[PDB]
């Protein structure tokens, strides 16, 4: 027992960063195959990013303009191509170390691990999610762009995220391996605030769920609500409303615990609505939410 | 900006884990050169657990009762030892995935990641700290034991811990390397309490400076104290006491963030006395004390 912000073991993915450089300005890539991938705005200078010209900074680029270094060893790039805010560089060699993998766009609510890399070397592994209003609170410095953000099936990493950019906020946005920044975002040093950071309700009663699992009770009532009357309180509290697919999802939770899902949300709206009284759960004084039932029963069964 | 429990890149380590299965019994193993390292409990029956002779246990097995398989392949055992709670298995194979390694005893407070495995997989990688009461808050189901935690040093994996054991209080014990436990638990199924877990001082104040770093500043205030009257307070609220030793580990944060550490004292000690007041510092509602000052550096700077 125990249950912990656990992120997916980032092997497979050490494996495949790299170091690109365009003129003064260093960040990281990802290899697969033969091509890295890596944020467009390599290619801009600090002044360029107020308002940059993509496809006009880009004829200025040729492929010995972008260094690519693989550990210590430099990567021969013989195309180059942008699509949408991601660069595809073409290398004369197929990475050795590529793992079976998939590039998808999550939704909001989703969880994912990012390796955080500098300079093509990984600093360290944490689990984030992918925020309602699509940013992510990351921990992110300068020469961080480029690190991913994966999920890993056995042996597959679904690969979901590259980081891009701080708002000013402190928040961060990026793209997935197509390129299409998630909300709104653009790559471009201009005024992008972020709208409501609403919390994710069905991830907060899934981590209620491994709570119970792991002993921790005493916020079970002796209520029942329904949907409806849920969603009032949910929206009070700026919680994503909950839908009858979000009390399907948790159904396995539901009947490992022999507790209704209704049931669940009548003790998460008097946790809302009295707060937690100086007492924690699962070691939190705060409602988690950065758990999906699916990382849930996967951390519960132990599946590797 | 932005601040995350992070875990170190799991890689190196993954590269080194094993199943071993001694009779009906399946645990984990960390083969590194031609050994490979577990828990003695592999040798155990539940039956045994209640009170086990390790070394007449021990004397009914051979070589080839120690079943060692990396990935989908056989290990060949030549020679079996028990170095106090821990075997070492001789192999006829040196990993070849070996990382450049250490065997490290640490401190209580001293923080470490855990590759938390099943059957020699990886399920996935988490930060923690050795409790002051020596015990580890863990993730760690039946099948777990023999996973490792630890720290890097660029290229350098100095391993710490081997997951041995679950208190009936749900809290987890293991040993260093060598074999011996953390504290005074023993690999027993019987009653073992651990003793008071109080905060670590040193670590909260860590985490203060990360805090003021990343721009979360509203729990600064007009006062200071001294180590005498501040350790009146920790006292009270079961937090460790602060050396002088600990003020000059905290000497580089206080240096970036101008703040003297008896300042951040003085604030900590107001927290303490008054609460958050529905208020969070770095997306917390309680005072974090799993960073040591190392990782709140490391962490802030971006090493690799
Ligand atoms: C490259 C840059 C950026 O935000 N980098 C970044 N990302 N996460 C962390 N950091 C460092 C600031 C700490 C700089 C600001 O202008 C922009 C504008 C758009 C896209 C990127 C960027
Ligand atoms: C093997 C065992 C154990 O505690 N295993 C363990 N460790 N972390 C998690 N789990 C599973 C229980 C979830 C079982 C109980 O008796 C003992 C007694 C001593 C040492 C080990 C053990």
């Amino acid at each position: 027992s125990g249950f912990r912000k656990m992120a997916f073991p980032s092997g497979k993915v050490e494996g495949c960063m790299v170091q690109v450089t365009c003129g003064t300005t260093t960040l990281n890539g990802l290899w697969l195959d033969d091509v890295v991938y890596c944020p467009r705005h390599v290619i801009c200078t600090s002044e360029d990013m107020l308002n940059p010209n993509y496809e006009d900074l880009l004829i200025r680029k040729s492929n010995h303009n972008f260094l690519v270094q693989a550990g210590n060893v430099q990567l021969r790039v013989i195309g180059h191509s942008m699509q949408n805010c991601v660069l595809k560089l073409k290398v004369d060699t197929a990475n050795p170390k590529t793992p079976k993998y998939k590039f998808v766009r999550i939704q909001p609510g989703q969880t994912f691990s990012v390796l955080a890399c500098y300079n093509g070397s990984p600093s360290g592994v944490y689990q984030c999610a992918m925020r309602p209003n699509f940013t992510i609170k990351g921990s992110f410095l300068n020469g961080s762009c480029g690190s991913v953000g994966f999920n890993i099936d056995y042996d597959c990493v679904s690969f979901c995220y590259m980081h891009h950019m701080e708002l000013p906020t402190g928040v961060h946005a990026g793209t997935d391996l197509e390129g299409n920044f998630y909300g709104p975002f653009v790559d471009r040093q201009t005024a992008q605030a972020a709208g409501t950071d609403t919390t994710i309700t069905v991830n907060v009663l899934a981590w209620l769920y491994a709570a119970v699992i792991n002993g921790d009770r005493w916020f079970l009532n002796r209520f029942t609500t329904t949907l409806n009357d849920f969603n009032l309180v949910a929206m009070k509290y700026n919680y994503e409303p909950l839908t009858q697919d979000h009390v399907d999802i948790l159904g396995p939770l539901s009947a490992q615990t022999g507790i209704a899902v209704l049931d669940m949300c009548a003790s998460l709206k008097e946790l809302l609505q009295n707060g937690m009284n100086g007492r924690t759960i699962l070691g939190s004084a705060l409602l988690e939410d950065e758990f999906t039932p699916f990382d849930v029963v996967r951390q519960c069964s132990g599946v590797t």
